[PDB]
């Protein structure tokens, strides 16, 4: 077995795992709670980071450095950009960018800063494992690019602009930051999102309606990956 | 003595300290280099994080968790909002917000997410120590609010809007994120910025001209604080 981090942003994205696991302990650290449970031969560490890039960066860092995570699976919801994605559909990120990281005034591409790249990649072995699990459970699973930033996108123009620049299939507020931390600390990273809305007009209303259910779809899937790991 | 972290974003903000310290060792970690030196009775850990909120969050996390920092001083440059600030002037942050953290579609104020606050405070003892050092060296030192986000601000409208919303005296891309990490990990934090530009039209040109010198002004000051610690 191994130490597996399971990370989400909101309580809704992680509580379904805690209710399935039943027996777990808690540690208060980094102004948050981290949850610990056995599952098969593995030792799980779970948390919801709170929303956004800074919060998620800190949690990923803590789970690896303090709690010894050897793999990190991210589970949660996202806003769909690709028109073929429907609410509830699962998307794993092959790579991710920060659409709101902007020193373009100095001639750099949007999302780029010196020492880093525009896209951060997820782990190929974990991605292939997800494809196997999807086949076994007869679940539709799409591969794609996720654009991350610290804004809830609910505007057709913004949606279109970010989709065009990064060829992004969905948006959210934690993926690129988590994948960056994992890459930096040499930990294999998997980023899974279930669609809660289509990031346009009324996206906030669709989010409210579908978040609880979409969060469970993603959460169930990452736990099924822990079985195969 | 104690373990003191000195953190900047860019090489220009930290290399002046390395040239003064002369004798230091290096460790490659978290896709970056961290520098280690004795100074008086203290053990220093230094680094430039690379630009932005995610990079700075990760470095602060690493310096505390992995390298045992008991205090963290941030040194660097910033864009002036307060009209009384001139290029080269020093500003320490009493508190900081993320101006680009936005779930306003759900009714929340700009900069607010659940579980967190709009402003993060710096450490009062370190701030008072800075005021003493400023008096001793006959250096003009202003206290103020810093607005942090992942954009280089070089636009009068954006400058004015961020200044108005947060009552911000300057802007930069790392302060709020660093101060948040330090608070979360119970480490006293000090954030010092020397002005490199006025965040308006041509801010990119003023930055290029004044970054090296303004960075030295800030860097000299934090090293003087390490003498009194
Ligand atoms: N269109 C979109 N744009 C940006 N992100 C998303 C997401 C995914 N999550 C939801 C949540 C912000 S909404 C939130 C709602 N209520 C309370 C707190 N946060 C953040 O963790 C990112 C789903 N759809 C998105
Ligand atoms: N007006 C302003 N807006 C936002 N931030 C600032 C800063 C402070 N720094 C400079 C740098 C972006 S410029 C940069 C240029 N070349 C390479 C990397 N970064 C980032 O670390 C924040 C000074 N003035 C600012």
């Amino acid at each position: 077995g191994m130490k597996i981090a399971i990370l989400g942003a909101m309580s809704e994205e992680i509580t379904p795992l805690l209710e399935t696991l039943k027996d777990y302990t808690k540690i208060e650290h980094a102004n948050n709670t981290y949850y610990f449970a056995k599952y098969k031969d593995h030792e799980l560490v779970l948390a919801y980071s709170k929303i956004g890039k800074v919060n998620s960066t800190l949690s990923a860092s803590v789970m690896i450095e303090k709690f010894g995570a050897q793999v990190l699976l991210f589970t949660g919801v996202a806003g769909a950009f690709n028109p073929e994605l429907e609410i509830g559909d699962l998307l794993y990120a092959t790579k991710l960018a920060q659409y709101d990281l902007d020193i373009t005034a100095f001639g750099h591409p949007l999302g780029f800063v010196p020492g880093n790249e525009i896209f951060i990649k997820t782990d190929e072995k974990l991605n292939n494992l997800a494809l196997e699990v999807a086949k076994e459970l007869n679940i539709k699973l799409r591969a794609g690019i996720i654009a991350t930033g610290d804004e809830f996108i609910c505007d057709e123009a913004k949606k279109a602009k970010i989709r065009e620049i990064f060829n992004a299939d969905a948006c959210e507020m934690e993926g690129a930051s988590v994948a960056l931390v994992c890459d930096a600390l040499k930990v294999p990273c998997f980023i899974l999102r279930a669609m809660s809305d289509k990031a346009g007009e009324k996206a906030e209303f669709d989010f409210d309606e579908f978040v609880i259910n979409s969060a469970k779809i993603s959460a169930n899937f990452v736990l099924k990956m822990c079985e195969k790991l």
